[PDB]
């Protein structure tokens, strides 16, 4: 029938709530941009493992105190040393360079005048020591940063860059972590021709196949082409089963509205038996859009039928899908974010909740951006926000210009 | 010599002035995400090309009024429609047919009463209309939202995924766009081990290459990993001749302090002939930064030689070298987006700006997020910022918890 009309508020939980996080597998480290680690990861050597200096200068023995001291030798980056250094002298050091045994602290080579060197001038022999080194200065003692047996990043660590340097560090180079939802998209509708194509009498090309994917995309996930289905059920439901074979979660757009030639809808229900959590949401743009989930086995799809209409499909999928993929992909908390930003021109509120793409920009030195509803130069860049504007009532009507509005992140600012 | 401290302003406008913006080259539209147009794009279609329904409904002629009609057909999205709507009469459409000749009008379902349907209830027979219609009510015109010859996307457009989904729309599946820079990466030192490898007497692992390719990665460049290499002139001049043949950026770790065992400066100036434009920075970490061009024929090869200590080259590479990239690939503005956050706690100010990781963080309805340099949550997320602390001065020495600071952002908020 025609579905009951879902708040927005409700329509998001049941989204998340009804999203399944995929299982687990192996990867090599230099994978892991974007991963969520689903074990702890410890750290099986110390760090530095041997005691390092932090400068460039000299091991000396503290309780040597100021004075005149022979260059024994030279401790270099990548050798253990084999000399000790003994009363009244001296080992240069390199910075990562280990101490040398007889030494228990660094002076750096500014705190210090070289007396002799060798004739061709390449070794230093002789050194003034021109302070009292406080013990263990200028030393990294064996373990400072990392030890041995210590839990360096937790299960549930979302990775960036210094998560895989630090992996790299430690040497753990395969980790267990959540896998990555593949996501198919199809188009629907007889009117649609593909990109390629030119026109032809009552046509036209299909865009959000190639923007959704690239909404996609643009997260990290896999996807898959599942191409233009006709409004034809027979033909929907082969599709949905071609998704559901091959992915994780199918997105759809077009024929979800209460139309003649809309069947997606039955096809769910009827023919795919799958369970419609709803299928109209309070909100503007974006009344048709349904969701539903279908287990199989042990396994649970999940389907997202977006609204054909262009804009409708971008906002919903920014809206409901990310944050679904980002349960699925481990992410503890896939909520987006929210940040507050100015209106830079005044809005009429709707009854609905109304969602808008926008440009965020900072001006100069004040602390809130401001949030430009899609000057020349603009038009150089994409959105990076959603504009969440709220329902009107008969006290607010209307938003003006410099008001504060919650604005959804939705690209790299 | 040891070269001049350079101000972090004039270093950074060094390094955008002094880097080339890279060709162009064709490329297909779905492979444009984060490029930039080095063309304009005109739709070579009116968008709609026919007039199109906005509603499911009734394609009426106004000046009949309200009353009850005689449905002669339908007009179904994907089919130009053959017959003529007469006085009297109504075609059915749907949302996105084309409007038949002889209407003028779309009068939406829920504004009629359906009067008499087939025995079998599948074809709409009569209806009555219980409005008057507005003239072009619920159409969109031939060219309503592109127009033919219509410029639709300028040169200089940095492309997201609504921009993709344009390109589809006017049908122009290949562009011209400003080539990604290749960019290539070496660790140095003696010292040094890969991950892979279990740890040696003297030794550590090398984690600068895999967090600086990760971080060129995430931006969406290609990349080369030139190893780890020695600290010896000749295998480092050999390290780099491959890197400039190999791509258009690289970028180098450790060996640029005026240490004994520190070759790099001294082989990119002698021996690869480069032209050294800043040898140190005055910042806190990142001293020993460098920053190299080198002509040969007529391109532009730049190299970053990095400092060696890890925090200090991830900070730099984020500082220097990701604007540098974003210029290459022909981004106009390629300056990073800076914020202003709330301090988490105090900070003692150097003389040299300072520069460290933070997490930023939106708390309920507050409108600026604080900024927590890197609870147990809080681990969960990897550094989406780099806070930008200012020089200290006989007035101010300190900064506190809750003060407004100054926040790059690095990673997808
Ligand atoms: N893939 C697409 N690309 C561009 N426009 C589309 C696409 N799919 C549908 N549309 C258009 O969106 C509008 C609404 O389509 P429709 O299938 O009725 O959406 P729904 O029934 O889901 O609300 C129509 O004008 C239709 O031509
Ligand atoms: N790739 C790397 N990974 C981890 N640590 C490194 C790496 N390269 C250098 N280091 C460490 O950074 C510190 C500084 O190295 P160094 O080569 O002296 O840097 P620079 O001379 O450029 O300031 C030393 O402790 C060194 O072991
Ligand atoms: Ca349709
Ligand atoms: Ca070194
Ligand atoms: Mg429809
Ligand atoms: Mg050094
Ligand atoms: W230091
Ligand atoms: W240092
Ligand atoms: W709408
Ligand atoms: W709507
Ligand atoms: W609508
Ligand atoms: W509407
Ligand atoms: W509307
Ligand atoms: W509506
Ligand atoms: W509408
Ligand atoms: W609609
Ligand atoms: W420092
Ligand atoms: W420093
Ligand atoms: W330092
Ligand atoms: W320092
Ligand atoms: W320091
Ligand atoms: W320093």
């Amino acid at each position: 029938s025609p579905f009951p009309l879902t708040s927005m508020d409700k329509a998001f939980i049941t989204v998340l709530e009804m999203t399944p996080v995929l299982g687990t597998e192996i990867i090599n480290y230099r994978d892991g941009m974007g991963r969520v680690l689903a074990q702890d990861v410890y750290a099986k050597d110390n760090l530095p493992p041997f005691p390092a200096s932090v400068k460039d200068g000299y091991a000396v023995r503290a309780a040597d105190g100021p004075g005149d001291r022979f260059i024994i030798g030279e401790s270099q980056a990548g050798e253990q040393p084999t000399q000790t250094v003994m009363p009244g002298q001296v080992m240069r050091v390199t910075t990562g360079a280990p101490i040398p045994c007889g030494a228990d602290a660094v002076v750096q080579v500014e705190d210090t005048e070289l007396i002799r060197e060798s004739d061709d001038g390449t070794e230093e022999l002789e050194v003034r020591i021109l302070v009292q080194a406080r013990p263990g200065q200028d030393i990294r003692p064996i373990g400072h940063d990392i030890k041995r047996g210590e839990c360096v990043l937790a299960k549930g660590t979302h990775m960036g860059p210094s998560e895989i340097g630090l992996l790299a560090t430690v040497g753990v180079t395969e980790v267990e972590v959540n896998k990555f939802p593949v996501v198919a998209v199809m188009s629907t509708g007889n009117e649609l021709l593909n990109p390629e194509d030119d026109l032809l009498p009552g046509k036209i090309r299909d865009s959000n196949r190639s923007t959704l994917l690239a909404t996609i995309q643009e997260h990290g996930y896999p996807t898959i082409n599942l191409g233009i289905v006709g409004d034809n059920p027979d033909d929907l439901l082969n599709a949905l089963n071609e998704g559901i074979s091959r992915a994780d979660v199918i997105i759809t757009s077009g024929g979800v509205s209460m139309g003649e030639k809309d069947y997606l809808k039955q096809v769910l229900d009827i023919d795919l038996h799958a369970q419609i959590h709803f299928g109209r949401v309070f909100m503007k743009p974006g009344l048709p859009t349904t969701f539903a989930t279908l287990d199989i086995d042990g396994v649970r799809k999940i389907i997202f039928a977006l609204p054909g209409n262009p804009v409708s499909a971008v906002v919903t999928c920014n809206l409901f899908v990310v944050p679904a993929l980002r349960k699925m992909q481990g992410i503890l908390d896939p909520r987006p974010t929210i940040i507050k930003a100015r209106l830079s021109c005044d809005v009429k509120l709707d009854p609905r909740p109304e969602y808008h793409r926008c440009i965020l920009t900072w001006h100069h030195q004040e602390p809130l951006p401001w949030a430009q509803s899609t000057s020349r130069l603009m038009s150089m860049r994409s959105a990076n926000g959603l504009l969440m504007l709220p329902p009107k009532t008969e006290q607010y009507v209307e938003l003006h210009k410099g008001e504060v509005v919650d604005v959804m992140v939705i690209g790299r600012l």
